[PDB]
């Protein structure tokens, strides 16, 4: 067992192990506090994050647990990993606080996209990194749920890490109105009109790659209806073999009252871009939620032909949900934690 210290940061106790040295605040969600510290053990500067009220509630152990069991898997270049987890804590007995160490991230891709003038080379490598991410995550049986640009760290050399992963933590006050947290999502989850799969992540792709090409956000409806006439405006209206599929009968009763609409022209919308980009959004941006790409299918499309390469693609060790179903008291979610905290091994 490492040696702990102990100081107050803006209100909060902090009590971690002595590698961890510079410890100064950055922020503090609802979720927890996060620390940037130097790690003298690698060398890295480190967030560190303390969770707050981790096992306040069922809900909130589960909530807790979850989060853990998906980082510690996450394995991949393009993918946030865990760097380190601890607890102050001698013994289950008297286990309470759970603290969380990643690599410091600096720009995200909100960052680059207000600020820079991007080539058609950037679109391409940077897109490309997302793919080869989701594919691994996607092999995991894994959804992510909240792709945006403020969840996409951009190093100065671009390139990308995915973070903050959908822990189903997003409130409906949270999607109300004109608010980037709904921009990006896909249309059949918008108003919980289809249960979740992994293709939703790649509607969200197309909205993150259409901004990258013409520096503007595609969707940015001031709330889910005018969200939802402005992706119909574009791709069209849903045609009969997508309606038969579409088993929801708010969908249907919406959906029925509003006036036909074709597929726009994507040439005549994303004036002067790659023709091979106007076809990839073409396949990822389609209502039909059976119908889109893949990410594995994307990586082999025309436009990344300089970046493709199928033996460096990786996919994911299998991972184990099984716990998603399962009920469970609060000591019972605190200690399957607990377990998570003690097993961990370092990266090399
Ligand atoms: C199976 C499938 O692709 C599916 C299922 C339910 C609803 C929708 N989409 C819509 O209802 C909307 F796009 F018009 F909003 C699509
Ligand atoms: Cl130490
Ligand atoms: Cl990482
Ligand atoms: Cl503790
Ligand atoms: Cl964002
Ligand atoms: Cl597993
Ligand atoms: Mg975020």
């Amino acid at each position: 067992r490492p040696t702990f210290y102990r100081q107050e940061l803006n209100k909060t106790i902090w009590e971690v192990p002595e590698r961890y040295q510079n410890l100064s605040p950055v922020g503090s969600g609802a979720y927890g506090s996060v620390c940037a510290a130097f790690d003298t053990k690698t060398g890295h500067r480190v967030a560190v994050k303390k969770l707050s009220r981790p096992f306040q509630s069922i809900i909130h152990a589960k909530r807790t647990y979850r989060e853990l069991r998906l980082l510690k898997h996450m394995k991949h270049e393009n993918v946030i990993g865990l760097l380190d987890v601890f607890t102050p804590a001698r013994s289950l007995e008297e286990f309470n606080d759970v603290y969380l160490v990643t690599h410091l991230m600096g720009a995200d891709l909100n960052n680059i996209v207000k600020c820079q003038k991007l080539t058609d080379d950037h679109v391409q490598f940077l897109i490309y990194q997302i793919l080869r991410g989701l594919k691994y995550i996607h092999s995991a049986d894994i959804i992510h749920r909240d792709l945006k640009p403020s969840n996409l760290a951009v190093n100065e050399d671009c390139e990308l890490k995915i973070l903050d992963f959908g822990l189903a933590r997003h409130t409906d006050d949270e999607m109300t109105g004109y608010v980037a947290t709904r921009w990006y999502r896909a249309p059949e989850i918008m108003l919980n009109w289809m249960h979740y799969n992994q293709t939703v992540d790649i509607w969200s792709v197309g909205c993150i790659m259409a901004e990258l090409l013409t520096g503007r956000t595609l969707f940015p409806g001031t709330d889910h209806i005018d969200q939802l006439k402005l992706i119909l405006r574009l791709v069209g209206t849903p045609g009969a073999e997508l309606l038969k599929k579409i088993s929801s009968e708010s969908a249907r009763n919406y959906i029925q009252s509003l006036a036909q609409m074709p597929k726009m022209n994507f040439a005549n919308v994303f004036i002067g871009a790659n023709p091979l980009a106007v076809d990839l959004l073409e396949k990822m941006l389609v209502l039909d939620s059976d119908k889109r790409i893949t990410a594995a299918q994307a990586l082999a499309h025309a436009y990344f032909a300089q970046y493709h390469d199928p033996d460096d693609e990786p996919v994911a060790d299998p991972y184990d949900q099984s716990f998603e179903s399962r009920d469970l008291l609060i000591d019972e979610w605190k200690s399957l934690t607990y377990d998570e905290v003690i097993s961990f091994v370092p990266p090399p």
